[PDB]
């Protein structure tokens, strides 16, 4: 960070010296062996600079010589030493003769103007001394920051005047710096730097003290800074520059003069003192008569100034040269103390640019306050192009508040948005940001960008898919509001947001825009609410309606695909779904009815069941998606009667029979519905997605299987083989009824809780594990059974002690006291006989009280204690996973309908023939879109007024209005007393 | 953030709103003492 | 407080290093924390201020059987 | 030392070290608050305490969240004081 | 040696040497396990 400064920053020395005393200020003996009228750029050489750092009194400080380019210095400021680009700069000039100011005028600058500069972001750059207009400006913006509950003020001073050079002083340079501004001594030579500042540029030229060496290289920054643009490049209005001028001198008007040859608004302080009234009262004259009228300022100048130079005509001629620029000049009215300075600052910047406009003003700056006054003025007329210009700077610099006021003010949306204007809202992408780099990879080029995001799936669209992109949650949250299609649209906008968050690079952007995605998701539920609730008929017509700007893709899938859960857990989403899920016929139908009219062809043509007519009828009842799951459910309870029958009975050595053939062919027809449900659901990527799911992969086991065992089967040596994989098979086929039966609304819910409690299970097994391991080895070791082979040896130590949790103790196994005695071993101890097969030939008598003991501990632990335990931990479980367990099922339950819709329509036994078919191959929506805008309105308008008539926003309004009469309050006071000694 | 909270907070904004209700009450009173002395002495 | 705010934010009256440093004693020994925090943003270099022998009369203010008292003697 | 709250308050928003400082401060009022003789006052310090850790709670939440990397770095290096 | 480092990272990792310190566990309550039941014996061990 400091390397370069040295490089390009050059201090000044003095070099060559003239004449003890040099002209430089430097003492003559105190100079380099080397050293008429001194002249800096002669008499000097420049070296690279030595007092770059940061000052802790943490501000900024820098040495500079005179002849700098601007243009580094402001580099420095801005992307450096971090310091925000002003959108307004106030060169406060001013001598004030003596330590003390008028009331009203200390008054002004910390009311008026350093308020109006917090407010702005605006730059105050007057000397950064102790000293002068300094000390007055430090203690204002001091006093300010107390009573406010910060400005950036910068201190353009003098190298050779500031107290305590050495110290500052660090070729290396100092990050931290030490500094001493309560010096005992009191002189007016050197002066210390003000602590209030927030940065310095202490500007060098050769000299040990001395006042105006800097004023070139102020001149220069404030003209530099007045040609840069403000805010996302070159877009922005010129940087707003005016000089505000407070008593002064000779000197001062001087630089008046050269600030108005370089084209500056200046602002003169009327009554504030000598040098700047009498530049007031000689514009005050204005188009004065020529007679009587050129003395007239020889007088003044004497009358006002000092009397040195008064007599002399270069004061009237440059007073003469001052008012030939006198547009660029004006006088603040002092209007018994207005202090509403950002209004007088606004005519001054205005009247001297004579492109800029008042508009654009408000809007680089951000009072919206000024704006609307400003826009309420019905004297002055706007033109198309004014609020056009004005709304792309609210637009690009992300101004919520404005773009709302500009479009309510009759602004026309489909004449301002071009491609040439669109282009320039996505270059405001800023630096390193997601869209910049999609933009990149991808004129715009923007619908490349959206298809690759989404995957193929009116102006307020456009803007509002603007705003998504860039993150700018309010704007995006106004132009949902005025768009047309809304439900859609705030579904739409949470699946970009989401997948926009999955490709997020830094952690707190995508958690940014995840929050805006929940935030679009709860109003497309409101939303949908407030419309539901007045029509299910329009409602549901809006859910399944195809939204062609977004994919020309249904409300359901945009909110399916971006898992807005909250989406369909409300009431009126499910009874929908419900009503699809019955297909034709009526909601109402009792199940019992649906199951008569099943085993019945016949009866749906009845009327027990309420929906060629006939033809249509019978494709109605069989192509609903319950009786397509019903029908499925039978098949596959009949697919596994024939699997046991099999199994049980037919399954022979010889040659398969009939109902074995079937059952291959049974099962072929299930792999083929699973191959087809896979294939249709990027191949590649497909089978990966396919493997992905547990319940596939359990299916994928299950025709494993199949085929393996029925291969053994059929090898002459592998028939023992075969039965053992298939009743294994078996298995995990009825296991897969609990998949079947997700759909079903009284076990769905309860079936996803399950998978949830497989954590509790897993640790009761791994303490039952360590428990079983510690308790049978144990007694086993105890015992000392003579059979000890190693099958028995294991049996006996997981399988017994297993068996003891769920009642089987056997005791005559374990106990001395049941069992008989035997000298059985001719190894020397007491032995006994168990009458059980595999408890061992022969056990050990010698501790068995023991044996015993540790039976008592073992069921009082595992049967009671961790048995108990896991009933804790299931129960807490299961009501904290209630209900996001809920919700998950409730998600899901599209999806499960939907796949179920394009099942065909035959059981899978029958399924070979629908298999074979599947081979060889308006104004009623506007009305609608109408409709569910009025809603929106309304549902909008309750939300604000809520907001409005609540006691936060109540006390928030009482408070101002205190305000307001606070202010009233005090102008009477003044008003009162004022007419009472008047009137006396 | 913690500082700006605790000022926008309902109680505080309570707070600022009776001190300034005070200070109301205190330049009414004098306006009513002035307009009255004032109003005597000119009649 | 507000009396020193007022004396404070008197710009006629101008302040020697010296006043703050006695008047910060002052605040900080008799436990006023609105006091030290005003007098600090009042231009307060607080580098030349804490000396050792500043410090030793701070820690001298342990109010009678304290526990920090205790502890200092048998230091 | 002295258990002035509010001053041990204003003195840890100024300091250089914010969160090796709250959890110093945690450690230095808890160990005290176990020597304190008076129930009372050794309250107060567990009181403090809780303010001074709830702090650097949330000062390294706002620190992490900014960056990781950088979060990371704050807890592993060590503070000289 | 790049090697050489990436070796001792992966070995002096906390979690590697959590795991062989559980693997090590496992076997010694196996050697104890078959020294119990079977290997001990009234003889010299």
């Amino acid at each position: 960070e400091q390397s370069w400064i040295p490089k390009i920053f050059k201090k000044k020395t003095c070099t060559t010296f003239i004449v003890t005393l040099c002209q430089c200020g430097r003492p003559r003996t105190a100079h380099p062996a080397v050293a008429t009228v001194w002249d800096s750029d002669a008499h000097t050489t420049e070296k690279p600079t030595d007092a770059y750092g940061e000052l802790d009194f943490h501000s900024n400080f820098l040495r500079l010589s005179d002849r700098t380019d601007p243009a580094a210095v402001y580099s420095l400021v801005t992307r450096t030493w971090g310091f925000r680009a002003p959108n307004l700069v106030v060169s406060v000039l001013g001598g004030s003769g003596g330590p003390v100011l008028q009331t009203w005028l200390q008054d002004l600058l910390r009311r008026g103007l350093v308020r109006a500069a917090q407010s702005t972001g605006a730059w105050i750059v007057t000397g950064g001394l102790h000293t002068g207009i300094g000390r007055h400006v430090g203690v204002a913006v001091r006093d300010h920051q107390m009573a406010s509950t910060k400005v950036v003020a910068m201190g353009v001073a003098p190298w050779g005047v500031v107290r305590n050079r050495d110290t500052l002083i660090n070729p290396k340079g100092s990050f931290p710096a030490r500094y001493r501004w309560r010096g005992d001594p009191e002189d007016g030579v050197q002066f210390p730097l003000d602590y209030n500042y927030s940065a310095f540029f202490l500007v060098d030229d050769g000299t040990h003290g001395c006042l105006g060496g800097e004023n070139r290289f102020r001149l220069r920054l404030e003209s530099y800074i007045s040609q840069q643009k403000t805010g996302v490049g070159g877009t922005g209005i010129d940087i707003p520059v005016l000089l505000l001028l407070i008593d002064g001198d000779e000197k001062m008007l001087t630089r008046i003069e050269n600030a108005t040859q370089a084209q500056l608004p200046c602002l003169l302080v009327a009554g504030s003192g000598g040098a700047a009234d009498c530049l007031a009262e000689t514009l005050e004259d204005t188009l004065a008569p020529g007679s009587g009228g050129a003395r007239q300022g020889e007088a003044r100048d004497r009358i006002r100034r000092f009397f040195p130079k008064g007599d002399l005509e270069v004061l009237q001629a440059q007073v003469e040269r001052i008012m030939t620029r006198k547009e660029l000049l004006t006088v603040y009215s002092s209007e018994d103390g207005s202090e509403e300075f950002e209004t007088i600052v606004l005519k001054a910047l205005v009247k001297a640019c004579g492109y800029l406009d008042e508009l654009r003003l408000a809007v680089a700056w951000n009072r919206v306050d000024i704006a609307q006054s400003e826009l309420f003025r019905g004297d002055i007329q706007w033109r198309s192009f004014h609020l056009e210009a004005s709304l792309m700077d609210a637009l690009l610099n992300d101004r919520p508040e404005f773009v709302r006021l500009l479009i309510s003010h009759g602004l026309s949306l489909g004449h301002f948005l071009t491609p040439m204007r669109l282009a320039q809202l996505y270059s405001a992408a800023p630096s390193n940001s997601l869209i910049r780099n999609l933009l990149d990879q991808a004129p715009p080029d923007v619908g490349h960008v959206l298809r690759m995001l989404l995957g193929k799936m009116a102006p307020w669209s456009d803007l509002l898919l603007w705003a998504l992109l860039l993150n700018r949650a309010q704007m995006a949250m106004y132009f949902w509001e005025m768009g047309s299609n809304a439900v859609s649209s705030a579904l739409g906008a949470c699946l970009l947001l989401r997948v926009m968050a999955r490709l997020e690079p830094d952690a707190e952007e995508a958690a940014r825009r995840k929050d805006l995605a929940f935030k679009f998701e709860g109003m497309g539920v409101d939303l949908f609410g407030e419309c539901y609730r007045s029509s299910e008929v329009r409602a549901a017509r809006l859910l399944l309606r195809r939204c062609p700007l977004w994919g020309d893709a249904t409300c359901l899938q945009l909110a399916m695909q971006a898992d807005a859960r909250a989406f369909f857990a409300q009431d009126g989403v499910q009874s929908l779904l419900t009503q699809k899920w019955w297909g034709d016929m009526a909601s109402t139908t009792p199940i019992w009815a649906l199951v008569l009219a099943f085993f019945c062809p016949p009866l749906i043509y009845t009327r027990l069941i309420t929906f060629r007519r006939c033809l249509r009828r019978w494709f109605h009842f069989w192509g609903a998606p319950v009786t397509i799951f019903m029908g499925n459910v039978v098949s596959y309870l009949l697919f596994l009667l024939l699997f046991s029958r099999v199994l049980l009975v037919d399954f022979q050595p010889a040659p398969p029979g009939s109902l074995e053939l079937l059952l291959y062919f049974w099962a072929f027809t299930l792999l083929c519905e699973e191959l087809r449900q896979g294939l249709s659901g990027s191949l590649s990527q497909r089978l990966r997605l396919y493997l992905a799911d547990s319940w596939n992969q359990c299916d994928l086991v299950a025709l494993t299987c199949f085929l393996l065992g029925v291969g053994c089967r059929l090898t002459p040596g592998l028939y023992h083989l075969g039965r053992t994989v298939l009743c294994i098979d078996f298995m995990v086929f009825t296991v897969r009824l609990l998949h079947i039966f997700t759909v079903n609304k009284q076990l769905g819910p309860k079936i996803v809780i399950v998978s949830k409690m497989m954590k509790d299970v897993f640790f009761f097994l791994f303490f039952l594990g360590v428990w079983l391991v510690a308790y049978g080895v144990a007694t086993e070791g105890l015992l000392r059974p003579r059979d000890s082979d190693f099958p028995s040896i294991l049996r006996r130590v997981f399988y017994r002690p297993y068996l003891q949790i769920f009642g089987q103790i056997p005791q005559e196994d374990m106990d001395v006291a049941l069992m008989e005695h035997s000298n059985c071993s001719s190894e020397p101890g007491f032995w006994a006989h168990p009458p059980g097969a595999q408890a061992g030939t022969c056990v050990s008598q010698y501790a068995n009280w023991l044996v015993v003991l540790l039976l008592v501990i073992f069921l009082l632990v595992a049967n009671i204690l961790l048995v108990n335990l896991l009933i804790a931990m299931f129960s807490y479980t299961f009501g904290k996973v209630q209900g996001n367990s809920d919700l998950y099922w409730k998600a899901q339950r599209y999806r499960l309908i939907r796949e179920f819709h394009s099942r065909p329509a035959l059981a899978p036994p029958f399924i070979v023939i629908s298999h074979l078919r599947l081979l060889l191959r308006k104004e009623a929506e506007r009305k609608l879109l109408t409709w569910e805008s009025v809603h929106k309105e309304n549902f909008l308008l309750a939300r604000a007024r809520d907001k409005r008539e609540s006691d936060s926003e109540r006390l928030k309004r009482t408070s101002q209005k205190v305000d307001l009469a606070l202010k009233q309050l005090g102008h009477i006071r003044e008003y009162e007393q004022r007419l009472k000694v008047l009137e006396r």
